[PDB]
């Protein structure tokens, strides 16, 4: 038994629902015109709940509904770009508040590519036959990282975490994968620079630290290299489902087109969360397992693809 | 061939270095009594560079010195909890600088334990078949992170870059692993807080952000915690050489008496870098290397000991 499978999926987002009336008030702009951009209805935003908070319910709710102790958890990954601290990772604190006493763990750096590259992680982890049973979680609190007052970006961003419960399977359920990045066009999607301000530093770097994105330039980006990335694992004809980061919808609509792939085939739930990062795939899995969209054994050949900020994307073929 | 192996070291330090004689005036200690209290004598602190810019030369030098094309290389790692920014990771922008088109990347965040846990991937990575070449790199720019007026901590610090071109080998090298965390402890070492002021955020958590640590609590953690970790994977008869992080030379004194292992087999270089977290195990790698110490394809039974803010601790056992 050393293959990667997902056994278990969980979400969880903060309580305080805002919704686009809320933030045509905050902001100058229609409710109307926020849901006609953004396809977004309304989002959660954490009130006192930071990024581990988030992550510690998920983990939490895994542990209780696959009926595992947190002394079988072997390993903890999380992908977010949002921690509480550089130190220690987020992975670390939900180590500690779970007390998974055996279990090592660290947080990865692929925006919103985290979860499907963390899977892959734990899929190798598994592989090697040293470790078992891991937890997986995409979490962020981006509503900290946000100026509000700019609504071409702030109206985009919900926040929010969930994972998965990966453990040792007899047969192969991770098929395949394809990861990839280019930083070449690094600046087109940025967050969190830190200002360098020592007695010594001598250069006049400075950045608001809020998030910064070229819309049209990764928009395309995800239409022409996305796709690619798709159609290198799978066709029309040899999948069943696919869940995409939801950055926007419509990246969706044109993507199913260039990959003359099935539409309807490509989950979608940006209405009620909004884009939230890392979260955003696990959020979407756990709902459509949770509605029987998506079946757990029944072997669905379903592809995971997430793409963002390094730049960054990759897709992992599955069969659930 | 799907067994990591490291082929190349190298490092990379900023060219400005700053003496104890320097602190004591900026402080209002001794260069003495700094010297004594540390261990260090002199170390580097960035003036210009960013935590990208010295992972940049590290996987520059790599390159050159084994012959290697950056679109050889299928995957770059870089530990470090001092990012340029959270989005995209330092180990995008080097992917982009020096143009290694076919590799994906991404950061990993276990703290002074992040290189030991990046190396343990790159070894599953390899295993897995599916990618064969890569650079894992730790690297550090705390100097932006530390208050350098309490010369309780900013005299320890040191600036820099390290890392290895790592490829797959017909017999295996990396013998064992023993990887772990404590995060019920993880208030003893922090950094990088980053406050959330979002209009929606109702807690009042503040933190300067700045490193914070609890000397007497994590050294007696390394000398208990490490030595058994230390201990689960060699004894002083199969041992021939251990490079553990380098955060004071004295927690080495002690480890070697707990564990009884031979003291000159436990390698330290912190007089001309200081603690240079994530960078502290290659860049003494690098030089042990470099000098003959230790020799590459010569089958000494090593150990790479990294243990830091999570809390986090892990050791590798290879033959060179
Ligand atoms: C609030 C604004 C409203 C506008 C209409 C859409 N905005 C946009 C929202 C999302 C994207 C987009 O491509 N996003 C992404 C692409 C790749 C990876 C991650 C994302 C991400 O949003 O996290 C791009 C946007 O802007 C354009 C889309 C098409 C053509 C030109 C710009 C969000
Ligand atoms: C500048 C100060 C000078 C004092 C004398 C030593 N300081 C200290 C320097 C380092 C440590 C220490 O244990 N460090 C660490 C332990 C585990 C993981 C990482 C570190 C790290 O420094 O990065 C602890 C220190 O404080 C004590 C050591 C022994 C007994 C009581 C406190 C640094």
């Amino acid at each position: 038994k050393n293959y990667a499978r997902i056994s278990c999926t969980s979400r969880y987002v903060p309580e305080n629902c805002v919704t686009n009336h809320q933030l045509s008030e905050m902001m100058d702009t229609s409710a109307a015109w926020i849901h006609s951009r953004t396809g977004i209805s309304e989002r959660r935003i954490v009130t006192q709940e930071n990024t581990s908070d988030l992550c510690h319910q998920v983990a939490k709710q895994l542990l209780e509904k696959s009926g595992k102790q947190a002394s079988e958890i072997d390993f903890i990954l999380v992908a977010t770009v949002t921690p509480d601290f550089n130190m220690p990772s987020v992975a670390c604190q939900v180590q500690g508040a779970i007390g998974a006493t055996e279990a090592f763990a660290f947080d990865i750096s692929a925006a919103c590519s985290g979860f499907v590259y963390a899977l892959s992680m734990a899929e190798k982890l598994v592989l090697s036959g040293r470790y078992q049973t891991g937890l997986v979680i995409g979490g962020e609190t981006f509503s900290k990282m946000l100026d509000w007052t700019d609504r071409s970006t702030a109206v985009l961003f919900g926040d929010g975490a969930a994972g998965v419960l990966i453990e040792a399977a007899e047969t192969p359920h991770f098929l395949n994968e394809k990861l990839q990045a280019d930083g070449q066009r690094w600046t087109a999607l940025t967050s969190g620079y830190t200002i360098n301000e020592s007695p010594f530093y001598q250069g006049h770097k400075q950045a608001s630290k809020t998030l910064q994105m070229e819309g049209r330039s990764i928009f395309d980006f995800a239409i022409k290299d996305v796709s690619q990335n798709i159609l290198s694992l799978v066709t029309d004809e040899t999948v069943d489902y696919l869940l995409l980061h939801q950055a926007n919808v419509r990246i969706i609509d044109k993507i199913a087109r260039k990959t003359k792939i099935s539409r309807e085939k490509f989950l979608t739930n940006m209405d009620k969360y909004g884009n939230t990062s890392a979260a955003s795939i696990p959020i979407l899995l756990d709902e459509a397992v949770e509605n029987g969209t998506l079946i757990l054994g029944s072997q669905q050949r379903v592809v995971l693809t997430g793409f963002g900020g390094g730049l960054t994307w990759g897709s992992l073929l599955l069969t659930l």
